[PDB]
C-alpha cells in the first residue's frame, strides 16, 4: 500500500523515504546493502527477542504462583532467595572483573557532573538542552524559588535589585566555597586581572591569588582589564563575566555581569519514556531532530559554537560548547507498524531503533558544516542508553544487536556503547553479570529508580498490599538497590572508566529543595545523576563543586553496603497501615497524576508533562511514574484495599480538574462529563484495571493502542 518491500519487510513509506533521501547520505553506506542488512538483523534476532519476553512471563507467572499458594505472613527469605535461584531468576555471580571499554569520550571516563534528559520529539526542547552544556547560574537563582521570595525579595514584571543582591551574594559564597582566596572573600573583590600568568583578585586594602593558582583556568579579553575569568575545580568550569556597564554589572561591586557554569555535561536524546511515537510518522518526527543534531543543523534558534579562551600564559584554547549526546532507545517489548513483516506483525522497535538511530548517529562522527565542525563524539563512539532489560541474558541480546547493527552500518566492533539502565529487579539482583555481558561496551551504569519501583510493585503483586507511593522512595529494598549499584561498578572498574549515575529529580518548581536534598547522590559516589531541565543542571552543578566525587569514589572501593537479602525486602505495608482519609488520599493522588498525563499522551502525543500531584507539587511525568501509580492501584485493588467504585469515583472527581489545568489549550478536548466518550478517559482507567495483567507492569501496550485509536478517529 503506503509500504516499500524488502525482503520479508514492509517499510512504512515515510520511513523509507526519510533514511534514504536524510540519514543515508554522507555516511558512505550503500542504499541496497543497508535495507538489505535491516531486513536480515530482523529476521535473524526476532526469534530470541521474542524468547526472551516469552520468559518473563514464565518468571513472573512462577512467582505469582509461589507466593498464591503460601500464606506465613513473614516471607521465608532463605526459602524464597532459593526458589529464585531454583527457577533461574537468580543467576551465578560472575568472579571479579575489569570493564574494557575504550574509545569513550572525557565527559564519560573522566568528569562528574549533571545529565540532562529531553524528549527528541520536541526540537526546541532539544537544542536548549544540547546548549545546556553552559548555563547562566545568575538566571537560575533569579528564576527559581533557590532565592525565596520573601518579603521585598519577590519577582515582578522588572529586575528587583533586593533579590539580585542575593543572588550576587549566593555565588560569591560559591565561588568562596568552590576556588577559595589565599586571603578575603570573591564578596570584597574590586577587580581581576592576569599578570605573570597568574590570577589577581583586588580587595579594598591589598591583592590576592587563589589558595590553588591552578584553578585558574584561562580568561577572555585584555589580561590587564578582562571581559571574563576562568575557573576550574573537579574538572568543571566556571566562568566570571566582567561587564560594570551592563545591568547586573553596574550594581556590582567588581562590575561582575553573571556566573556561567559548565552544567549539563551529557545529554540524553531521549526515544522511550519521555515521547509518544506510535507509528512511523512520529518515529520519522524523532529521527528527524536527532539526524538534525548529529548533523548540527537542527533549527527551530541553533546549536552553540565551541567557546573561545585565552590561556593563562596567552595562549590560545577551546572548550565545547554543547553537551555530549547520548540516544536512549525503546527496549526489548514493544513492535511498532512502522515496519510489518509478510504476515501483517508488527516488526521489534528496539531493534530498529538501534538499526535507525545507529545509522543516525554515524553523522555526529563527523565534521558538521553548521559549527566549527564539532565531532559529538571525538573518539568514535555511539552511545546508546538500553532501558527496561531483565538480566545479563537480555543485555547479551542488546550487545549481539549492537554488533549486528555495526556490520550492517560497516562501524567498528564495539563503536555502538551501551549505557545500561538498572531500572528492573532481575537487572538489580544480577547486576554484575549484566555489567559482565557488556565488558566491552558499558559506559554507564544508571538507576532508573521509578522504573524500578513499578517493577517492584508488578513482581511482588500477589504478595499483599504494598505501602503508599511516597514510602517507596525510603524503603529498605531501594537504599539497598541504589548502594549495590554503586558497589557492583565501582568494582568492576567503572571509576576513570564509566559513569556511576542515579535518577531523576522530578519536582520541576522546588528548586531550593534540589539544591538542598540532591547533594546526596555525589556524596553516595556517583558520577552523574539526572535533571530535567538546563536550569536544574545548573543548579545540580552546585553539588559537583561541593563534593569530590573522584574522591568519594575512591574511598568506596571494595566496601560491600548492601546484601542480596536487602534487595529482596518486598516493600509489604504493615496490618492497619492506614486511615480512611489517607487510603483516599492515594488514591486521589495516584488517579489525578495518571489522568493529567494520560490525557496529554492519548489526546496530543505529549510522553512527557508537569501535572500537579495531590499537594499541588508539580512533578514532570512520564511512562515510568505512570507504571508506578497504575500498578500501585492495580495491586491495591488486587488485594482488597480499594474498590473498583473507589477507583471510578476519583477518577471522576480529578477529570474535571485535569481539565481546568489544560483549559483552553486550542487541541484540548475535556475528558468530563462525558467519561466514557474520552478515549483518554477510558486510557486511564485501563491502565488500572488492567494493571496486573500487563507484562511487567508496562504501560506502552496500552497508552500505544489508545493513541492510534484517538488518532484513527481524528482522521475520519
Ligand atoms: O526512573 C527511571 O525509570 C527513568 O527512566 C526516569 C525517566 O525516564 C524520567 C524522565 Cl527522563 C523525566 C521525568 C520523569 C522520569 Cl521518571
Ligand atoms: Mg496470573
Ligand atoms: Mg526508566
Ligand atoms: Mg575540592
Amino acid at each position: 500500500t503506503d509500504r516499500v518491500s524488502v525482503g520479508n519487510l514492509r517499510i512504512a513509506r515515510v520511513l523509507y523515504d526519510f533514511v534514504n533521501n536524510e540519514a543515508l547520505p554522507g555516511t558512505d553506506i550503500d542504499p541496497d546493502s543497508f535495507w538489505a542488512g535491516v531486513d536480515k538483523v530482523v529476521a535473524d534476532l526476532t526469534p530470541q527477542n521474542q524468547a526472551l519476553l516469552n520468559a518473563r512471563d514464565e518468571l513472573q507467572a512462577q512467582i505469582d504462583k509461589w507466593h498464591r499458594r503460601r500464606v506465613i505472613e513473614p516471607i521465608d527469605m532463605d526459602a524464597y532467595r532459593q526458589f529464585l535461584t531454583e527457577i533461574g531468576y537468580l543467576l551465578p555471580e560472575p568472579d571479579d572483573f575489569t570493564i574494557t571499554t575504550s574509545g569513550v569520550d572525557a565527559e564519560i571516563t573522566t568528569t562528574a557532573g549533571p545529565q540532562l534528559v529531553v524528549p527528541v520529539l520536541n526540537a526546541r526542547f532539544a537544542l536548549n538542552a544540547a546548549n545546556a552544556r553552559w548555563g547562566s547560574l545568575y538566571d537560575a537563582l533569579y528564576g527559581t524559588d533557590v532565592i525565596p521570595e520573601t518579603d521585598g525579595a519577590e519577582k515582578g514584571p522588572t529586575y528587583n535589585k533586593v533579590r539580585g543582591d542575593k543572588v550576587i551574594a549566593y555565588a560569591r559564597k560559591f565561588l568562596d566555597d568552590s576556588v577559595p582566596l589565599s586571603s578575603g572573600s570573591f564578596g570584597d573583590a574590586t577587580g581581576f586581572t592576569v599578570q605573570d600568568g597568574q590570577l589577581v583578585v583586588a580587595l579594598p586594602d591589598k591583592s590576592t591569588g587563589l589558595a590553588n593558582p591552578g584553578q585558574f583556568a584561562g580568561y577572555t579579553g585584555a589580561a590587564e582589564s578582562p571581559t571574563s575569568v576562568l575557573l576550574i575545580n573537579h574538572g568543571l568550569h566556571i566562568e566570571i563575566l566582567i561587564d560594570p556597564e551592563s545591568q547586573v554589572g553596574t550594581t556590582d561591586r567588581a562590575g561582575v555581569k553573571d556566573v556561567i557554569l559548565e552544567s549539563a555535561i551529557t545529554t540524553i536524546m531521549d526515544f522511550e519514556d519521555s515521547v509518544a511515537a506510535v507509528d512511523a510518522a512520529d518515529k520519522v518526527l524523532g529521527y528527524r531532530n536527532w539526524l538534525g543534531l548529529n548533523k548540527g543543523d537542527l533549527a527551530a534558534r541553533v546549536l552553540n559554537r565551541d567557546r573561545n579562551y585565552t590561556a593563562p600564559g596567552g595562549g590560545q584554547f577551546t572548550l565545547p560548547g554543547r553537551s555530549l549526546m547520548f540516544v536512549r532507545n525503546v527496549g526489548h517489548l514493544m513492535t511498532n507498524d512502522a515496519i510489518v513483516d509478510t504476515d501483517g506483525s508488527e516488526v521489534f522497535e528496539g531493534i530498529m531503533d538501534a538499526l535507525f538511530t545507529g545509522l543516525i548517529a554515524i553523522h555526529g562522527l563527523k565534521a558538521s558544516d553548521v559549527n566549527g565542525p564539532l565531532i559529538n563524539s571525538r573518539t568514535g563512539s555511539i552511545y546508546i542508553v538500553k532501558p527496561k532489560m531483565h538480566g545479563p541474558a537480555e543485555v547479551a541480546f542488546t550487545c549481539e544487536l549492537f554488533s549486528r547493527v555495526e556490520d550492517v552500518l560497516g562501524l567498528p566492533q564495539n563503536t555502538m556503547k551501551i549505557g545500561i539502565m538498572d531500572e528492573e529487579r532481575r537487572t538489580t539482583v544480577n547486576l554484575k553479570a549484566c555489567i559482565k555481558a557488556a565488558a566491552d561496551r558499558v559506559v554507564f551504569i544508571n538507576t532508573g529508580f521509578l522504573d524500578r519501583t513499578g517493577d517492584e510493585i508488578h513482581t511482588s503483586m500477589e504478595a499483599g498490599p504494598m505501602v503508599r507511593k511516597g514510602t517507596m522512595k525510603s524503603q529498605p529494598w531501594i537504599l539497598a538497590y541504589e548502594d549495590h549499584n554503586v558497589d557492583a561498578g565501582l568494582a568492576a572498574g567503572f571509576s576513570g572508566r564509566a559513569q556511576v549515575g542515579k535518577g531523576m529529580w522530578t519536582m520541576t518548581e522546588l528548586m531550593a529543595d534540589m539544591v538542598e536534598t540532591k547533594i546526596a547522590q555525589p556524596r553516595a559516589g556517583a558520577s552523574t545523576a539526572w535533571v530535567p531541565s538546563p536550569t536544574a543542571a545548573t543548579l545540580h552543578a552546585l553539588h559537583y563543586h561541593q563534593v569530590d566525587v573522584a574522591a568519594v569514589q575512591q574511598g568506596l572501593a571494595g566496601k560491600r553496603r548492601a546484601t542480596i537479602e536487602q534487595l529482596l525486602t518486598i516493600p509489604l505495608a504493615k496490618e492497619l497501615a492506614w486511615a480512611p482519609d489517607e487510603i483516599r488520599e492515594e488514591v486521589d493522588n495516584n488517579c489525578q497524576s495518571i489522568l493529567g498525563y494520560v490525557v496529554r499522551w492519548v489526546d496530543q502525543g505529549v510522553g512527557a508533562s508537569k501535572v500537579p500531584d495531590i499537594h499541588d507539587v508539580a512533578l514532570m511525568e512520564d511512562r515510568a511514574t505512570l507504571r508506578i501509580s497504575s500498578q500501585l492501584l492495580a495491586n491495591w485493588l488486587r488485594h482488597g484495599v480499594i474498590t473498583s467504585a473507589d477507583v471510578r469515583a476519583s477518577l471522576e472527581r480529578m477529570a474535571p480538574l485535569v481539565d481546568r489545568q489544560n483549559a483552553g489549550d486550542v487541541a484540548y478536548r475535556p475528558m468530563a462529563p462525558n467519561f466514557d466518550d474520552s478515549i483518554a478517559f477510558l486510557a486511564a482507567q485501563e491502565l488500572i484495571l488492567s494493571g496486573a495483567q500487563q507484562p511487567n507492569g508496562y504501560t506502552e501496550p496500552i497508552l500505544h493502542r489508545r493513541r492510534r485509536e484517538f488518532k484513527a478517529r481524528a482522521a475520519e
